[PDB]
């Protein structure tokens, strides 16, 4: 509610992707957002974690088993890099 | 698929609430937002307009009869900052 | 196909009285849950409205002339309230 919200184009076409053919996925990638507002990077469901990255500032939370939402967090935004990440 | 898209809370919202009740506004918004990507501000479907109060440099483009998606844009994101706006 | 589906007490009691007095009706109840679920809660088969008050966040789809079925719609349900209402 507080954080605006910027979809790479990835990840918007793997969010409207999801929208047709799993609004399941859907459903808990909009949990997931509403937890990282409140919450912050790292805390709340999903088993936040820090993307296994040689570049700070990303990081990853569980959508299900098979596909996690990768993203950063500022002052101004939450960042969505991908709906669909495996390591 | 060239810029990110960006949601104010309470396009966000918006956008939620159709994916709640109405389907087929949340396809016609992303059609939207492929011509705002593709086409630039001022040209395609959805008679886009310029929106002459209240935010400075916004467009809009028709949704349906009775809603229309305000947004920006630069050569980085569009940004949206509502999908139920009405004069 | 991913929404649960939560009948009230008495809602289940309308619904098996059908059951037993008019399959006709079951089956438009039905499929007027799966439109719920396919298209979201205002979108589809039946005429959907919303209900002005004797709850808040309710909508109302046709079944037949005569009867209404009276719903709300969160992330994880349809919650049904009536099988039988009229205004």
């Amino acid at each position: 509610a507080r954080l605006n919200i910027t979809f790479s184009p990835q990840a918007f076409e793997d969010y409207k992707y999801f929208q047709q053919n799993d609004k399941k996925m859907v459903k808990k990638i909009n949990e997931l957002l509403k937890s990282i507002d409140r919450n912050g990077a790292l805390e709340g469901i999903g088993k936040p974690e820090k993307l296994k990255s040689n570049l700070t500032g990303y990081y990853s939370r569980r959508i299900n088993h098979e596909h996690r939402l990768v993203y950063t967090v500022d002052d101004n935004h939450i960042k969505i890099a991908s709906c669909k990440y495996h390591y």
